[PDB]
DNA sequence: ATCGCGTTGCGCT
DNA sequence: TAGCGCAACGCGA
């Protein structure tokens, strides 16, 4: 799974929709140990941003950012034309609140996470697409 | 109608 | 501890 502090509207098609499914992964991980009565500090939350072990876990007491990262998503989403079927923001009013904090991710967490996308795209360049073209390549 | 491709970590046995 | 498969899907060829 992947979570990206990078503005929406500049990610690739494919990129798009990848975070639209993926991350709403994270408010069922939540609410699971929520079910199995956990508590936030009973996971080991980084102190700043990381790509790959620890990442979704990073997410855990940030479900604020990714619950409106999820309102623009499902705009760009639409934007495009994309017939998505869950146009609805989901309702994590169920948590506990320790869990659902904002998140300011800082100048140096994004570039991180362009970095990613921006090698991830490179692997097949011609393969990505924006608004149904390939710029990329 | 079908097939590849997009993420990759983390929960549970 | 180690290994395994799960977890918001829809598009372009």
């Amino acid at each position: 799974t992947r979570i990206n502090l990078t503005l929406v509207s500049e990610l690739a098609d494919q990129h798009l929709m990848a975070e639209y499914r993926q991350l709403p992964r994270v408010f069922g991980a939540v609410r699971k140990h929520v079910a199995n009565g956990k508590r936030v500090r009973d996971f080991k939350i980084s102190p700043t941003f990381i790509l790959g072990a620890g990442h979704v876990t990073f997410f855990y007491d940030k479900l604020e950012f990714l619950r409106k990262r999820q309102i623009e998503l499902i705009a760009e989403c639409l934007k495009r034309g994309f017939n998505i079927k869950d146009t609805t923001v989901q309702d994590i009013s169920d948590i506990p609140q320790e869990f659902r904090g904002d998140y300011i991710p800082h100048e140096a967490s994004i570039a991180i996470s362009q970095a990613r996308l921006d090698e991830k795209i490179a692997q097949r360049p011609t393969w990505y697409k924006y608004y149904g073209k390939a710029i990329y390549a």
